[PDB]
This record gives C-alpha cells, sequence and structure tokens, in this order.
DNA sequence: CTAGGTAACATTACTCG
DNA sequence: GCGAGTAATGTTAC
DNA sequence: CTAGGTAACATTA
DNA sequence: TAATGTTAC
C-alpha cells in the first residue's frame, strides 16, 4: 500500500507527488484488537498514526468518569499529529472499537519532511484551520442551540462530510454510530439524544430505515435554527 | 523593533523577517462599541492589537453571544481567513477606544512561503488554538457551572504563571461577570452565584478588581471526591 | 429531579461635561 | 464638585 | 419555570 | 446480547 494510496488521507492529500510517493518511505504498519486503547491522553506523542481499517474513536475522559466523544474514525483518517507538531502531550484519548489496523510515522521523519519540502507545511496548515473551523462550530453548537438543534446540526454537518459544496434537498445517509455515539458527540444523555432523534422524525425531518436516514435538508435546517 | 516580538506567531520569528518584513503594518483605531469586522465578512487583513479591548465574539440569528475572548494590548486575530481561504470566523467588535496595526493577506503569505520556518511558528500557534478550544468544549459539555468558572479560572491564572502554578495567585481579571457568562456559555446571574458559591467554599477571594484565588481548592472543585 | 434560563427588581460603582 | 448616563453586582420568582 | 440528566424498565433484530 | 424506546422524577 504505497500509491496514490497516501492521497486518500487529510493533510497528505495536496501533495507534490515527491513527498507523496516517496512518503510510504516511513510508515511502519501496525494493528489494534477490538476493545483497546492506542494512547491515552497524558500520553508522549512523538508518532502520529493514519488508519486502514477499523474504527478509532478519539475521546476526552474526566476523572468523575464522564465522556466526549470527539471523532469516530476509518479508513481515510488522520490522527495524532497534534502532539507531532507542538512538543505538548496528547490532547485526547484513542481507543480501538473494533479490530483496526493503520500505518504510524514518526516525529523526526514527519518534521524532516515538513521542512524539507516546505510548502507542505501549508497543507498542514490548511487542515489545522479546518480543525479549528470545526471545533469553533462545535462549541457554539453545543452552547447556544437546545437539544433538537443540536442534532440537526450533527446531521448537516455529516451531510456536509459527504457531499458539501452544496447540498441537494433529500439526501440518504449511512450513518454508522449507535445513538450512545451521538449521545457522547452532542455532550447530552442518551434517553434525551434518543427522544430528540425521534421528534425529528415525527416532525418529518428525517426517517430511518435499517441503517439508513433519509435526511430532509432544510426540513432540517430550520429545525435547527428558530 | 524587538516591539514586533511581543504579539503571538511573531514572536519565536527570526529577526530578519521580524523587524524588516513587518514593514508591512498600518495604522489604524476604532471607537469604543464599534464593528471592525463581522461573521460573514471577507478577512484580507490580519489585525495586531496595541491599545484598547477588542471582543472576538460568535452571534446567533436568535440573539445569543458566546464571547470567545477579550484581547487587549500584544494580541493577535483575524488570521485564519488570511491562511484559509474562508470567510471570517467570528465577529470583532471594539468594546473601548482601541488602536492596533494591520496587515495584509498578500504580503503576510508571501512572507510565510519567503521564510518558511516561520509556517512553522503559526503552526504551533493554530495547534495551540485548537487545544484551548478543544478544551472550553469539553469544559462546557462534560462539567457543571461551579466547575465551569473553576476551570475558567485556573486557565486564565495557568496563562498569567503557565509551567508552574504556586499555591495562592492574585488576578486582575479585567472582566465583567456578564462577560464570563458569555464565555462560559451561561446565564449572568447563575454565573453571578457559582463565583459567590466559589468564594463562600474558600476558593477564592475577592477585592476590588483583584482575586486571589486558591490553586487547588480550586482544582478540586474544578474536578470530583 | 435538578441545574440552569429568563424577566424583573433593587442596590453599589464607574465615569464624564 | 457635581448631576445625568450608563454599567456592574446580587437576588428573587417563576 | 423547564430543558435536559438519571436510574430504571420495556420492546426489538 | 446489544440497540432502541419509554417513564417517573
Ligand atoms: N478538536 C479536535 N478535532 C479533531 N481531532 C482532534 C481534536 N483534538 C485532538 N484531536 C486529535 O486527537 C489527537 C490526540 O493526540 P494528539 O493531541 O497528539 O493529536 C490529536 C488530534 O489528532
Ligand atoms: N476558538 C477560537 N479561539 C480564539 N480565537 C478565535 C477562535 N476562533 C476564531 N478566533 C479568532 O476570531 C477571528 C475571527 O476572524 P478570523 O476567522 O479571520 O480569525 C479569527 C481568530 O483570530
Ligand atoms: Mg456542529
Ligand atoms: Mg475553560
Amino acid at each position: 500500500r504505497s500509491s496514490a494510496f497516501w492521497r486518500s488521507f487529510p493533510i497528505f492529500e495536496e501533495f507534490d507527488s515527491e513527498t507523496l510517493c516517496e512518503l510510504s518511505g516511513i510508515a511502519s504498519y501496525r494493528k489494534w484488537s477490538a476493545g483497546t486503547v492506542i494512547f491515552q491522553r497524558g500520553d508522549q506523542g512523538d508518532y502520529m498514526i493514519v488508519v486502514v481499517s477499523g474504527r478509532i474513536k478519539l475521546s476526552l475522559f474526566t476523572p468523575q468518569g464522564r465522556e466526549l466523544m470527539l471523532r469516530q474514525h476509518e479508513a481515510g483518517a488522520l490522527f495524532g499529529e497534534m502532539a507531532l507538531l507542538d512538543g505538548q502531550p496528547r490532547s485526547a484519548d484513542a481507543t480501538a472499537v473494533t479490530a483496526a489496523e493503520g500505518y504510524v510515522i514518526g516525529k523526526k521523519d514527519f518534521l524532516a519532511l515538513i521542512t524539507q519540502r516546505p510548502k507542505t507545511a501549508e497543507a498542514v496548515i490548511r487542515f489545522l484551520c479546518a480543525q479549528l473551523r470545526d471545533t469553533t462550530d462545535r462549541l457554539e453548537t453545543i452552547a447556544l442551540y437546545d437539544l433538537n438543534a443540536r442534532v440537526a446540526r450533527f446531521f448537516l454537518a455529516t451531510l456536509r462530510q459527504i457531499h458539501g459544496s452544496e447540498m441537494p434537498q433529500s439526501a440518504n445517509l449511512r450513518l454508522t454510530l449507535s445513538q450512545t455515539d451521538i449521545a457522547s458527540i452532542l455532550g447530552a444523555s442518551r434517553p434525551k439524544v434518543n427522544r430528540a432523534i425521534l421528534s425529528l422524525e415525527e416532525s418529518g425531518a428525517i426517517k430511518r430505515a435499517d441503517g439508513i436516514i433519509c435526511c430532509n435538508v432544510g426540513r432540517l435546517l430550520s429545525i435547527a435554527d428558530p
């Protein structure tokens, strides 16, 4: 696995072909059984992971016991890069939820590659900006809106993780997350997330067949609003 | 021109690009109570604050406000829509009479791509922000209001100190409780009774303008047991 | 069942010709 | 040395 | 005053 | 067995 295969992942897309193909120069394989830790939020991160198979959850856990699911990453995802670029410890907790395999990249190699072909820095920056926006809109979502709108804005944001650049009218969606996973992302409780999803359905915002939600984008945008 | 080292991002530069090539600020000022730019807007310019207080905030159609930051001297804002083609991501309001220096998109970026280990600086900044913002998000999501206030005081104290943390540290906070309610995504009266709560529980004491925080009582109000 | 939001009212505190 | 314009703080009843 | 949390219980593939 | 739905408070 080293073609134009490295263009599938965020950040690494957007590279010149030289650094790219030559870039499976510095991956090692690894794998993690279903239900195990890759690393913890305390930890030292001198390696960045790139996901080939499986589902890995990035989440914040609090001493009280509470969880904020930051992301569920599957094939084509990139995580663990902040503590690479920035001297700081890991900023979240990475758990394999199902049997997963990826490729790891070292700190010294990566960074040398950045500083060697420096318009790749540019790529990485456009990524961190992207994240910062994503995260601030999450924060606004959780702060200024109620739970129905929170769920609505979650569906519209993922229906931009799929379309984006703009948006039909009725779009089916394979969501792959349980409602416990949605409760964890939205910083709410399972039963109330459930009643909210059902609410969106009974109000004509969505309908749910098994694995598939046909969302009504717009019909969903004013539930997301007033 | 070691004056350009006072601001985030620009600190951390080689002296060549720093004293020079910055070369590329215009003066500008904004009266107390006015808009610099709006969240819709096109941002091809980045601001660097010399005097005054400017609030960066998100406003919703419903009318609600999330204060993202109150920046004063030594602050840098408006850089995301520079680096990234996208519109402005928040709303910048001068709360008091403010003055700054503006830097254009084309100049800035040319400077990045000309001395490329400055990119490195900028990245360490965006990482910093991303962490800051995710810890905010965790704060607002997994904790109650007393802990939210507590974690706000510790974050502003780890910004003044950081890398050390004493035991009792006084703090000049400069924000009203309405400003704290707006940052924490809560309501003024409940923020007030929370602050008072921290005081009556021995976490802080408030003299006029100054809060002597007790870092550690304050850390387990920020937590459980 | 509970931590908060909202409207409304009273004081203190800045502050500016 | 104000008196008139604002805020900022604290509390209470929904 | 009331969204939204919590503990528990039922229906479902 | 896990995923979804509901209820009382
Ligand atoms: N807000 C966020 N959005 C998406 N991914 C994040 C966020 N915060 C942290 N991460 C990822 O989680 C990783 C945890 O370890 P690092 O902090 O080394 O690198 C981090 C990022 O790759
Ligand atoms: N999470 C955040 N934390 C601090 N400042 C932010 C955040 N999001 C946006 N900003 C600032 O607000 C500015 C709004 O316009 P820009 O998006 O051009 O640049 C932005 C940043 O300077
Ligand atoms: Mg969102
Ligand atoms: Mg905080």
